[PDB]
């Protein structure tokens, strides 16, 4: 019936300023296209969720590395 | 052998072309769905809905099928 | 295959499969409530298709006459 | 000595509901008299086996056409 | 999920002395919206201390917490 679902969605409004040490990263998630701003959510090994700017190269590198090492 | 099982449906497509080297597999969505759809499965097991009428989508599906 | 379950189709694909994806075909049992042809893709997908459609009949013929 | 052999025999319990395209047929076989139902097994060019009812007209014709074209 | 439009912890000065590592229970990176960068260390008695992210012992502590989780 409706166009969108009634479950809350994770969106990024502010990103981390500095590059996270890559050996801390456990996984990644892409934020919904519904969000006003584009965003990658990094999941650390200590299970923290950190918002990252997908326009930054280290963010793109990390995502690529996670995909190509799965 | 699953039965009375939920069906994957796409209600929106990605507007961006996914990096092809991320793709691990693909699935056509059921004709019972309102919209046509191809679900790409990344190697990190992410799932992205894509428009089957798009050329790059058709190309990715072709490459996956013909390289099996 | 003694008392094994039989594959039946309850919904067909709405889009014609590109023929160069087709690896094999399988007819469904006449015991099924609906007619059906199961196409096997080269990536080993099993897809239900409507036997009343010409392209389905054509694909099966081509698989047959090339065997 | 036994009355029957201890090798399994092909029996038709359910037939096909629709007539096979004749140009798919490669061969035919009559099912054993030991079977509960009479049956003709059509060997398809892609090595498929299809149970057909020998009472139906198209089945009888196919068999005849096969034998008379050998 | 969790509450929103909530205040954010920010550091405006760092501890001049290294914290004994066996006191450390957890660490927290301060928001990029804060005027200064910072790592908040949480002791086992829930004391909160701001530390300079550029200092070596701070980075070691953060690493040991992440890599052992």
């Amino acid at each position: 019936a409706s166009l969108a679902a009634d479950t809350p969605t994770a969106c990024c409004f502010s990103y981390t300023s500095r590059q996270i040490p890559q050996n801390f990263i456990a996984d990644y998630f892409e934020t919904s296209s519904q969000c006003s701003k584009p965003g990658v959510i990094f999941l650390t090994k200590r299970s923290r969720q950190v918002c990252a700017d997908p326009s930054e190269e280290w963010v793109q590198k990390y995502v690529s590395d996670l995909e190509l090492s799965a």
